[PDB]
């Protein structure tokens, strides 16, 4: 088998970063999307799999590692078949959509398969901050390539079976998909706690103060971030006030600016000291109920960084927590950030 030689080719090619408006001027032709993706998912594929060959023997060899390896193999492998075919030919596109929806599938384990990986290796070599930042380093890369070749793929398959344009939605309401993420996680707090914190949202178009906040994004993306934000906050209120009788609202402040929209989930749980923040973020140090421990945090902050945003966590022990999503809120400035392969080894 050549594997290895393919890694080698498509990992001298850059992954090319497109913005929301060229995702949108897709809903172009189909032929141009099989053209653009039998190239584009190779060089993405090879470029994390080249990273991934770096890794320590005693890394690599480990079970999970092989196993989500030889997938990124075949799923490569299962995309050259379409190199040299023919675009014209409407039977290549229709097996090719095919071949993508296998590879998704494929690929459905991998965070909970690589979180085996993180756990064997804590127990094998131990928890020092250096295994720390290197899990970090290498799992925000992977995770934020695996979101981005996942986008790649719905693209297609969700518009090459109109409003919204596959996963994303060119008028998004911001406040819409809060209440959902808030409706579902209040489901689940009252399931297993018999009490929920209420929702408040307030709204801030700094320069339209009358008109609702629309962007253009991607929603089940926000909705997933914002589902583990509630989690979260309603398990800290809940757990906080036992002893206590009232419940605090959670708030959600929704503000647009000139370039930023900015989502604050403000919460009254008891908050968390300075020291313990980042440790919340690290794969390493959240690996072993509503909330309480999984990896919500770290990939939620990477859904936001992958159109250039941040999710950040400010907390005063003894008062609560705030998290804040921030995103682009234009278009323009709403681009792919990419892990890609160079001389930073
Ligand atoms: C690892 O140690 C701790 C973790 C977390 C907290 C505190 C921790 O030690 C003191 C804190 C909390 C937990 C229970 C009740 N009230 C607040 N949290 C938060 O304040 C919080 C964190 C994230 C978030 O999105 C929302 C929050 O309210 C939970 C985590
Ligand atoms: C399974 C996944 C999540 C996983 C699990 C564990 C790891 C940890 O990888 C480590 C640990 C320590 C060092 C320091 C060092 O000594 N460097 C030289 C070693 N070549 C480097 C790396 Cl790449 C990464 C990814
Ligand atoms: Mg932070």
């Amino acid at each position: 088998g050549s594997a290895p030689k393919y890694i080698e080719h498509f990992s001298k090619f850059s992954p090319s970063p497109l913005s929301m408006k060229q995702f949108l001027d897709f809903g172009a032709c189909e032929k141009t999307s099989f053209t653009f993706l039998r190239q584009e998912l190779p060089v993405r594929l090879a470029n994390i799999m080249k990273e991934i060959n770096l890794l320590p023997d005693r890394v690599l060899s480990t079970p999970s590692v092989q196993l989500v390896q030889s997938w990124y193999v075949q799923s490569l492998l299962d995309i050259m078949e379409f190199l040299d075919k023919d675009p014209e030919d409407h039977r290549t596109l229709s097996q090719f959509t095919d071949a993508l929806v296998t590879i998704r599938n494929r690929h459905n384990d991998v965070v909970p398969t690589m979180a085996q990986g993180v756990l064997e290796y804590k127990d094998t070599y131990g928890d020092d901050p250096v295994s720390n930042q290197n899990i970090q380093y290498f799992l925000d890369r992977f995770y934020l390539s695996r979101i981005s070749i996942r986008m790649l793929i719905n693209q297609h398959t969700l518009i090459f079976d109109p409003k919204h344009i596959g996963s994303i939605d060119p008028n998004c309401n911001v406040s819409e998909v809060v209440k959902d993420a808030y409706d579902m996680a209040k489901l689940l707090c009252d399931k297993y706690y018999m009490a929920s914190p209420d929702l408040e949202i307030q709204e801030i178009n700094a320069a339209n103060s009358k008109q609702p906040i629309h962007m253009v994004y991607v929603p089940s993306h926000l909705y997933h971030m914002l589902f583990e934000l509630f989690k979260n906050a309603m398990r800290a209120t809940v757990e906080s006030h036992e002893s206590s009788l009232i419940l605090p609202p959670i708030k959600v402040m929704v503000a647009l600016g000139e370039e930023d929209l900015s989502i604050k989930m403000s919460d009254r749980g008891g908050g968390v000291p300075l020291r313990k923040i980042e440790r919340l973020f690290s794969y390493m140090y959240s690996t072993a109920p509503l909330a309480g421990f999984g990896y919500g945090l770290p990939i939620s902050r990477l859904y936001a960084k992958y159109f250039q945003g941040d999710l950040q966590l400010f907390s005063m022990e003894g008062f609560g927590t705030d998290a804040v999503i921030y995103l682009k809120a234009l278009s323009t400035d709403s681009v792919e950030r990419l892990p890609v392969y160079n001389k930073s080894a």
